[PDB]
């Protein structure tokens, strides 16, 4: 049985929280619940749900007329599981923003079903909708490379250690990669992800005829300022901010 049959704009892959991930062994306190399979049109985001979305996924706030594919409950689970990594990237807010937006789209994008295809589900309760336990994210290769490049040189708070090296499994910083960096982030055995995420980093010639449209969102360059702040990550954290 297919789980994500409608791959359309304005259409979600999953919506709401279903509960604990059964494949995750009771070893470290799980900070996230898992999502309910819901290949349905995106929701209009209002009230409290708006503020959360605005604060947790700023780049997905599109004015009073906002649509998204994550409930209020899902946004709390999002920030919970991002808290660990967000801490490592507090030197360079642009890279931090990029990392967060990468997962925000995966969970909240009103178009998520175009680049997300759930592969495995689990029935958590009786009468309840099935729970999404594994999915694959389709990204454009350049979007992934640009996201990784903005973070590849960031230092850990008050240290010289590179943050991506603390996030690339058996590969160090030297061997680390846009592909592998993401592979770690969607890996259960690496104790980071709440569920199995499979990252496919495609070039246009691969996505042709797939019936899928890979994510190609704008990624902030750390040598450029965001909004009206007029502030940029240092040359030690950002190769593009050099010469200093
Ligand atoms: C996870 O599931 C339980 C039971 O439905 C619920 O108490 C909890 O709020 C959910 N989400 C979080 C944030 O753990
Ligand atoms: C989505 O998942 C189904 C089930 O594994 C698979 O057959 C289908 O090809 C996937 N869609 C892709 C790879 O675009």
């Amino acid at each position: 049985e297919p789980y994500t049959t409608i791959h359309q704009p304005g259409y979600c892959a999953f919506y709401d929280e279903c509960g604990k991930n059964p494949e995750l062994s009771g070893s470290l306190m799980t900070l996230s619940n898992v999502s309910c399979l819901s290949n349905t049109p995106a929701r209009k985001i209002t009230g409290d749900h708006l503020i959360l979305l605005q604060k947790i996924c700023p780049r997905l706030y599109t004015g009073p007329n906002t649509q998204a594919c994550c409930s209020a409950k899902q946004l709390v689970s999002l920030e919970a599981s991002l808290s660990i990594t967000k801490a490592l990237l507090t030197r360079c807010p642009a890279c931090s923003d990029n990392f967060v937006n990468l997962h925000c789209h995966n969970t909240c994008s009103p178009n998520q079903s175009l680049f997300i295809n759930v592969t495995r589900v689990a029935q958590l309760g009786a009468g309840q909708l099935p729970a999404v336990v594994a999915y694959e994210a389709f990204y454009q290769h350049s979007f992934a490379e640009q996201s990784y490049d903005s973070c590849s040189r960031v230092r850990v708070p008050a240290a010289a250690t590179l943050a991506v090296g603390t996030m690339c499994g058996v590969y160090g910083s030297a061997l680390c990669n846009a592909q592998r960096w993401l592979n770690f982030q969607g890996d259960t055995g690496n104790g980071l992800a709440p569920l199995d995420i499979t990252f496919h980093l495609l070039e246009p010639g691969q996505a042709v005829g797939s019936g899928i449209q890979p994510l190609n969102e704008g990624v902030a360059r750390c040598n450029e300022s965001q909004g009206d702040d007029v502030a940029t990550c240092s040359c030690q954290d950002c190769a593009a901010s050099c010469p200093a």
